[PDB]
């Protein structure tokens, strides 16, 4: 009962497997997993030593690497995560 939730952990797991520790970390921050508060790439990139282009690069290569283990979880997960959905 206590400490029970398991809301969901599919897309997060399917994507992380392709991204390296450093690449995933940037998205971890962007996702708000590091502290629980989602931040924009500007906060993450600037936090390290790179601009949006770095995660921009990861998203690209991630897509290339995803074309094998997962059909396109990154796309759907990213689409569902942002305001790409119509209201």
């Amino acid at each position: 009962k206590e400490a029970m939730r398991m809301l969901m952990r599919e897309e997060l797991e399917k994507v992380l497997k392709t991204l390296s520790p450093r690449e995933a970390m940037v998205l971890r921050m962007r996702y708000g997993l590091l502290d629980g508060k989602p931040k924009t790439l500007e906060e993450v990139g600037q936090y390290f030593n790179v601009t949006r282009e770095r995660i921009r690069q990861i998203e690209v290569k991630a897509l290339r690497k995803l074309r094998h283990p997962s059909r396109s979880k990154y796309l759907k997960s990213l689409l569902s995560l942002m305001d790409e959905n119509e209201g």
